[PDB]
């Protein structure tokens, strides 16, 4: 039980946090557990050589510090890993290569873009399942990601583009979240999104869409977020094969009319929510007026209100009997 002077040690739980550390203390318990090391002012050359044999080491917290870069030489054996809020650019093959069993990893508010990383990085974190890369300097989806990955938290970067292998492979993701992006449908590959199976949340709010994207998963999506983009269009199969779904939100964006029957499949909506929309009544909005007469209780439908004529402007399509 040696802990040092500057830090406190309970049990495992070593508390150097908030002590302006510009570098790590020597003594850590060969017990160790869990570190506290966020609220410092640590750089990347404030790691000492020995925190690599800390094997007891399953959670580090390293966030609001100054490093530049990915941080080596850390406890070979770490599982959660918090990184956000420090300024990191760089990330090497070499550095994940020192902790495989890295299982999550938060790099939340950092400066990493898609160049920034080693092409491959990741090629034997074969055990991550948590990442997260919110609010970086990404402009694309890096090609070499783990097959193990269940969550991706993409939001608030410079995305203008994903290419079809970033996401091809991933057939454990179950969300991903593109929220407050650069993304447009010029941007989108032509089945990126095809291959994840175990996918369950579609997150694009924030993005410049003008069409509902297309060949999306049906097998297990279950969430499908398209709010505040500029969605001018339903492509025949956008909703094709979705009989999972449950909820879909196309609430801010500029549609007036659906094309027939494109909510066909949707077998198990739940929630449908179109509140601002510019929706047209006129004879090529009457099916949907049949289908909501044919849709069960149960469904909950919100915003799908005429706009345009004035003459009908906020009344219920469901309730409509006559337009032109
Ligand atoms: C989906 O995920 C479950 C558990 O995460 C896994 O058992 C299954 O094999 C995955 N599906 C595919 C096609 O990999």
């Amino acid at each position: 039980k040696s802990c040092p002077s500057v830090c406190r040690c309970d049990a495992g739980f070593i508390y150097c946090n908030d002590r302006f550390l510009t570098s790590i203390p020597t003594g850590i318990p060969e017990d160790a557990t869990t570190l506290y090391l966020q609220n410092n002012q640590i750089n990347n050359a404030g790691i000492p050589s020995d925190l690599k044999n800390l094997l007891k080491v399953e959670r580090i917290y390293l966030y609001h510090n100054s490093l530049d870069e990915f941080p080596t030489n850390l406890p070979k054996y770490v599982k959660e890993l918090h990184l956000q809020e420090n300024n990191i650019r760089t990330i090497t093959y070499d550095s994940l290569s020192k902790i495989p069993y890295l299982e999550e990893l938060h790099l939340d508010d950092n400066s990493v873009s898609a160049v920034s990383i080693e092409e491959g990085a990741f090629r034997d974190s074969n055990y991550l399942r948590l990442l997260f890369l919110s609010r970086n300097h990404l402009s694309t989806i890096p090609w070499g990601l783990p097959r193990t990955i269940e969550e991706l938290r993409l939001d608030d970067n410079r995305i203008s583009t994903i290419s079809s292998p970033s996401l091809q492979g991933l057939t454990s993701l179950k969300r991903l979240v593109l929220d407050g992006n650069l993304l447009n449908n010029h941007g989108l590959g032509d089945k990126v999104f095809f291959n994840l199976v175990n996918l369950t949340e579609l997150s694009l709010v924030r993005n410049s869409l003008t069409a509902a994207p297309v060949n999306l998963p049906g097998t297990n999506l279950r969430k499908l977020y398209l709010q505040d983009n500029h969605i001018n269009r339903v492509p025949p199969n956008a909703f094709s094969y979705l009989r999972q779904l449950y909820r879909l939100d196309m609430s801010n964006n500029n549609l007036s009319n659906l094309p027939q029957g494109i909510f066909d499949d949707l077998d198990n909506i739940t929630q449908l929510i179109l509140r601002n929309n510019p929706w047209y009544c006129g004879c090529k909005m009457k099916w949907v007026r049949d289908w909501l007469q044919s849709l069960p209780v149960k469904v909950n439908v919100r915003g799908l209100m005429c706009q345009a004529p004035e003459k009908v402007r906020g009344m219920a399509i469901k309730d409509l009997n006559a337009e032109l």
